[PDB]
């Protein structure tokens, strides 16, 4: 209980029963731009430390692509005690994406349908955007070791999707933790899905060859690596593209796996039955957690995974790592939980963890 978090949470839930949705999720995004949200400034249980391959996470949860689509947050949303942020999905050239209200949201299930359909500065701008953030960042002792991937996507009437996220690696690559590719926005083909992974790889490593700078200088970003590179998969899919996926990016020995994005396939929500568009928040727990199990099945535990979602509480969180979750992504839960999300979903997995038997966070990876 930090008194700050507490008193904007008022005028968050005030927010959230009156104004609409984007609107309120731009003020915010402008109080953090101009620092005036809470830090949660403790430190992390060691114990609940985690990693995917190189790439060590303080704590196990991070912020979903589609919150800071323009990266103009990042230190205050990391600085909430997150332990990364998936900015994007961005894309080569600027997008006002569709029609406002395009987001609408519903208290009693704690769930969100949105159409946004891809707005974003563009990449330039949003490059500018986080090179800005990665210079404030050797000078904050918060923002060490946090991490910060990209996710990236193409335009609504892109020619070849292959040709637009070789831009964005040209451009964001360098100052990127990781990379994720973005083509499961309901707003693939096997080998056509393994085209675009071997382009992205193959495009990352061009930065390294075209330099001329040792790699220190070469990765501005908090690793100091090159960007590691995961995918972003839908969950709408038979049970024959999920096995027809899964050893794509096993061929591909793709550096991890995010599941999971927004869901058509429900249709039990009564304020939802007027609009379009994906939905996320608690009705979508169950069903990415099943996905999870799927394609951690069809994987045989090799291909690492990033959770997402229906996550809001420790107990959430647990599910989707005893399923194999290594790390997990919040998007919901601080729309309806708010600001003390990182806080509280910390804590309830450090009390969980104990209670459970586990030494560390990496001893419940993949246990039923
Ligand atoms: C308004 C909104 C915008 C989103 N934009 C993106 C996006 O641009 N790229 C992406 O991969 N996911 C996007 N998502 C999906 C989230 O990243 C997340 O995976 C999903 O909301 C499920 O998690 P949650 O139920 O905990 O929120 C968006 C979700 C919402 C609600
Ligand atoms: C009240 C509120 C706030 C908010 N967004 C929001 C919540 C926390 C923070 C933090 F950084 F934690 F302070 C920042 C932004 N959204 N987003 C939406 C949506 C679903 F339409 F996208 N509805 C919202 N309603
Ligand atoms: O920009 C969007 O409309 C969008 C992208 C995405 O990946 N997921 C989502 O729910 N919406």
């Amino acid at each position: 209980y930090n008194p700050e978090f507490f008193l904007y949470d008022i005028f968050l839930k005030f927010c959230l029963k009156y104004i609409d949705g984007e609107i309120c999720h731009d003020l915010f995004l402008l109080l953090g731009k101009y620092n005036i949200l809470p830090y949660d400034t403790s430190n992390d249980s060691i114990y609940a430390c985690t990693n995917i391959k190189h790439l060590d996470f303080i704590n196990p949860f991070g912020v979903a692509a589609g919150f800071d689509k323009n990266g103009v947050c990042i230190d205050s949303i990391l600085k909430l005690g997150f332990s990364f942020i998936e900015i994007g999905t961005i894309t080569p050239r600027g997008q006002t994406g569709n029609a406002k209200p395009r987001i609408f949201r519903d208290v009693e299930s704690r769930s969100i349908i949105n159409s946004c359909g891809f707005n974003n500065m563009g990449c330039d701008k949003v490059t500018e955007n986080l090179i800005l953030f990665r210079k404030r960042q050797e000078e904050d002792k918060l923002l060490s070791k946090h991490i910060v991937g990209v996710s990236i996507g193409k335009n609504k009437d892109t020619v070849n999707i292959v040709d637009d996220l070789k831009y964005c690696i040209n451009k964001i690559g360098r100052y990127a933790d990781y990379i994720a590719i973005n083509v499961s926005s309901p707003n693939q083909e096997a080998g056509k899905l393994k085209n675009i992974i071997l382009s992205v790889k193959e495009e990352i490593d061009n930065l390294e060859k075209n330099n001329i700078m040792n790699d220190e200088f070469l990765w501005f970003n908090t690793t100091k690596k090159k960007p590691l590179v995961f995918v972003k998969l839908a969950p709408d899919l038979n049970q024959e593209q999920k096995k027809e996926i899964a050893d794509v990016l096993l061929e591909t020995n793709i550096d991890g796996m995010i599941i999971s994005n927004t869901t058509t396939q429900i249709n039990d929500i009564k304020s939802f039955e007027n609009k379009k568009g994906g939905v996320s928040g608690a009705k979508l727990k169950d069903i990415s957690t099943k996905f999870i199990c799927e394609m951690y099945n069809y994987t045989n535990k090799q291909i690492p995974i990033i959770a997402s979602g229906g996550i809001f509480s420790g107990l959430d969180a647990l599910e989707k790592i005893e399923a194999g979750a290594s790390v997990c992504q919040l998007y919901s839960c601080l729309v309806f939980n708010g600001m003390k999300s990182a806080v509280q979903i910390k804590r309830e997995l450090n009390h969980l963890l104990y209670q459970r038997g586990y030494y560390n966070l990496k001893e419940a990876i993949g246990r039923k």
